[PDB]
RNA sequence: GGUCAAGAUAGUAAGGGUCCACGGUGGAUGCCCUGGCGCUGGAGCCGAUGAAGGACGCGAUUACCUGCGAAAAGCCCCGACG
């Protein structure tokens, strides 16, 4: 299921980039906060990959 | 006092010179250290699970440096500080 939440994050992240090329970007923090949720995502996936399979 | 004669003799500065005073220039000098040099003593290999050194790129705004790498001034677990 993890990839679904990853890509849902990626869509709004690109939406923020698109506004940021424009004059609208009132909450820049949401930018970097959206990316760490991606990284944590991927990280935890690797944390399951070794688990169980050994 | 006046005229004539003969004689001697100042001052003037265009610009200059020596000295004094006030600056401009310039960055010597003292002081300092954000940087070096040397000795002693430690520690001493990286790489095909990708080295050394790089090229692009990552930031709301980022030309240079750092750090980092599309999971990108970073992600997770432990411990320390508070
Ligand atoms: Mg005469
Ligand atoms: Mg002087
Ligand atoms: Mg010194
Ligand atoms: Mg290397
Ligand atoms: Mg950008
Ligand atoms: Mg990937
Ligand atoms: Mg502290």
């Amino acid at each position: 299921d993890f990839a679904k939440e990853i890509d849902a994050r990626k869509k709004e992240l690109m939406e923020l980039r698109f506004q940021a090329a424009a004059g609208q970007l009132a909450q820049p923090h949401r930018v970097r906060q959206l990316r760490r949720e991606v990284a944590q995502l991927n990280t935890v996936k690797a944390e399951l990959a070794r688990k169980g399979e050994q």
